[PDB]
Order: C-alpha cells, then structure tokens, then sequence
C-alpha cells in the first residue's frame, strides 16, 4: 500500500470518511480538493492503492485498488481484489470510537470500490464470505460503476437484515453524460442494479457537459447531501 493522507477535521469531529482515488492517482492528491470543501466535523482519510500490474495496461504496474482487465459489459471481477481493498478500507475506518459515523467515498475506480464496500456492509460479508466488521452511514461515487453486480442479488436475498441495511443506507452517483473513461451508461446501471435489489435511498445526479473529472457544481451537490445524511 501507498502513503495515507489524513485531512484533520477543522470543527468537532463527528464523521469519518476514507477517500479512493481513481487508477494511476493517489491520495494527495484528493486530499488537497477535500480540505478545500466547506466540511468541518469531517475527518479525511485519503490512502493510496498499491502500485499493482494491471492486465488492462497489459501487466503494467500502477496504482489500482483491484485489477482490470477488459472494457466491455462482460469483464471479469477481480472479486479478491476488491475484498482486499474493501477488507483494507474496513481496517481504516475500524479507527474511530464508536460514536463517529463512517463513510467511504471514491473516484472512478475508487467510486467501484466504494460502492462495493456499500454492497459489502448491506450483504453484511465480503465476497469470500468473511463478516464485513464495520457500519458504514453512506458512501459516494463519482463517475464510477458497480462491480460485482451479477451476484448483488444472491448476497442480499441471503438474510432478511440484509435488505433492511441496504434499504436505508444512503448512497450518492455522481457522473457526467461527456464522460468518455467510464461511459454514462455504466452510472445509469450502477444506480439502476443497485436500486432494483433493495437499495430504496440511492440518488443520482447527472451533469450534462461534465467528463471524467468533478467540477465544483457537482462537489457542492456532494457536500449538501453528506451534510443531511451526517447530521
């Protein structure tokens, strides 16, 4: 693993959030724009992914939080990888005494993988089937997808109080419809597969000239909903 930034929350510390940062970046990097959002009571945890050969840059080692192989619809998911981040971003947020609310947010990538870790707390296991140990109160996505859609399904309807976890915890997509990494398809059927399996408070917000970056429109909207859904 990289080196972790921690953004020191400027008011009374009530809410803890771990940042991703999309493939090849870093957590600085991310941690420079968040200390910049009018967000006190918000500790930052921005770490960096390791340095992995990813088989998309055919084995070239950068830093990725899973690995990738293929663009199309059908690729394969790196099911351990993303437990590994996952079980990685789980052991950061196990830091905080028991009255601070955890979050996990992300871009790109790190929108993949904060997204799966929601999948993760409502399945309430990891896809390997070890517990998923931490409450998560929400997490964000920004011009991200949802890995390991195909079998969402079968690990919510394994427990009753799976579906209760997913249907309450809040959930932000944020994507742009110029996108041209992470098509805006992939942000419609992330939001769509996650609603059509029990996620009943999943919002979606559309930028029409927005790319494969955030703009400060689209923060904004961010940091009203992570207000509300914090308290």
């Amino acid at each position: 693993y990289g080196r972790t930034h921690v953004v020191r929350p400027k008011g009374t510390h009530k809410a803890t959030i771990v940042w991703l940062h999309g493939l090849g970046d870093n957590g600085t990097s991310w941690s420079q724009l968040l200390e910049t959002l009018p967000l006190p009571n918000i500790k930052w945890i921005c770490p960096t992914a390791p340095s992995r050969p990813v088989s998309l840059f055919g084995g070239f080692p950068c830093t990725a939080w899973f690995d990738v192989a293929d663009l199309s619809e059908d690729a394969p998911d790196d099911t351990e990888g993303m437990d590994a981040s996952a079980a990685h971003v789980a052991n950061l947020l196990s830091t905080e005494p028991a009255d601070i609310k955890l979050g996990v947010g992300g871009f790109s990538m790190g929108a993949a993988t904060a997204l799966y870790s929601a999948t993760c707390f409502a399945h309430g296991k990891y896809g390997n089937g070890n517990p998923y140990p931490v409450n998560l109160s929400l997490a964000v996505g920004l011009s991200g997808w949802l890995p390991c859609a195909r079998t969402l399904k079968n690990r919510i309807e394994a427990s009753p109080e799976a579906a209760q976890r997913a249907s309450t915890i809040p959930l932000l997509l944020c994507h742009g419809k110029a996108d041209d990494v992470v098509l805006y398809k992939h942000g419609q059927r992330s939001t769509d597969a996650l609603k059509a399996n029990g996620f009943s408070n999943v919002l979606f917000k559309s930028y029409n000239s927005l790319g494969h970056y955030t703009v400060p429109e689209e923060m904004d909207e961010v940091c009203k909903w992570l207000t509300a859904n914090l308290g």
